[PDB]
């Protein structure tokens, strides 16, 4: 038997049709127990010889936990999380489809959901998450996703350690679409919040003091992630960074979420910014001050991360621009967006030069440090301090 694609279909088109019966609810609290019912009614049609495409592996859905998904606010057309119970298989198009079995960190939420399973024992059992998103239009996340995909292919080919994390997107309507979220982190508002803690010193506890090996390998991830995302923020003029969309990973990393405003779109901020991405007293605290070692790492590997992208620009700019012929989004604003951008890799510059652009650009990321309002007085005064 043939792969059928219609199965698929129908599957994809559930999901997106939850979202519009959810959409009918006023409230989060109504919106919740509607899904529940909904995911219930999915799981009659379970398993089946459908796929979340997310995945990035073969295997088919045998269920979705009908009480462990999530309503995310309260708006008209408000988004949905829900957990996906799928069977790995090696070859799809010969697998048949598994028998049905009859009846907070993601790891918890892991442990509780397998303990539940009918299907939690199978060592070929692996959730998946999505968010589903009925609503709105992911085509700007897409060429994101691409771009993010683009700068790790060229850091890595040219061996370069700079670090991101590009999450997937699936575009189904002009309006309509799903995400894989990254799941094994946590906002650092959130991080803030419960532990009440600096950054630095949720660090020092929670991977352990100076002279361990694990604050310095979380503190080395923290450098690669921060300058990977410094680059990304930058060439693609990423706007609205704040600690509800930066996320902190068990490993020290830092994820950049949530690229709805890029390149030309609206509003253009009006302070003189090189980018959104700004490095605060806590993140350099963490790299051991402004003239901490790690934080010279960080620089050098702004420097070679830029170098590196320039040297594959037209791979970066191609997929921005096929994109640009493919749809009128937001974010583009004739010729301009293209020329903004290939400006931003800095073709006619030497490495000296660069070197000196760099320091100018972390510079500026550090404006909003109160230590900047205090000493930079020169600039706007006939004082020469
Ligand atoms: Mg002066």
């Amino acid at each position: 038997e043939p792969v059928r694609l219609a199965p698929e279909r129908e599957f994809i088109k559930s999901l997106m049709a939850i979202g519009k019966r959810l959409a009918t609810l006023p409230t989060k609290e109504q919106k919740t127990q509607r899904l529940i019912s909904e995911l219930s009614l999915l799981n009659h049609k379970l398993p089946a010889r459908v796929w979340l495409p997310t995945a990035g592996f073969d295997h088919h859905v045998v269920r979705v936990p009908h009480t462990q998904a999530v309503v995310l606010n309260s708006k008209d057309k408000a988004p949905y999380l829900i957990y996906v119970e799928v069977l790995e298989c090696e070859n799809f198009d010969t697998t048949s489809v598994p028998a049905r079995i009859p009846e907070e960190p993601w790891q918890e939420k892991v442990r509780r959901i397998r303990e539940g399973s009918p299907y939690g024992h199978l060592p070929n059992w692996r959730l998946l998450s999505v968010i589903v998103k009925c609503g709105d239009d992911l085509r700007q996340e897409l060429l994101a996703f691409q771009v993010l995909k683009q700068l790790q292919s060229i850091w890595e080919q040219e061996r370069v350690p700079l670090w991101i994390k590009p999450y997937k997107i699936l575009v189904i309507s002009a309006d309509s679409g799903m995400i894989e979220p990254v799941v094994n982190a946590v906002s650092i508002h959130q991080v803030k919040k419960q532990s009440q803690l600096s950054l630095l010193d949720y660090f020092l506890q929670e991977h352990g003091s100076y002279t361990t090996e694990a604050f310095l390998s979380a503190q080395r991830n923290f450098v690669q992630s921060c300058a990977g995302y410094c680059l990304v923020c930058y060439l693609l003029q990423v706007k609205d960074r704040h600690n509800g969309n930066i996320l902190l990973d068990a490993e020290g990393h830092i994820i950049h979420i949530d690229f709805g405003f890029i390149l030309s779109s609206s509003p253009r901020n009006l302070g003189f910014e090189t980018s959104a991405f700004k490095l605060t007293t806590e993140f350099v605290d963490v790299m051991g001050g402004l003239d901490g070692d790690m934080f010279n790492y960080y620089k050098m590997l702004m420097l070679q991360g830029l170098i590196a992208a320039r040297k594959h620009m037209d791979k970066v700019v191609q997929i921005v621009e096929i994109m640009q012929q493919g749809s009128q989004l937001p974010c583009f604003h004739g010729s301009s967006t293209i020329r903004n951008l290939k400006e931003r890799f800095h073709m006619s510059m030497t490495e000296e030069q660069l070197q000196l652009l760099v320091e100018q650009m972390v510079d500026g990321s550090m404006r909003s440090i109160t230590t900047k309002l205090y000493d930079g007085f020169q600039y706007l005064t006939n004082g020469i301090m």
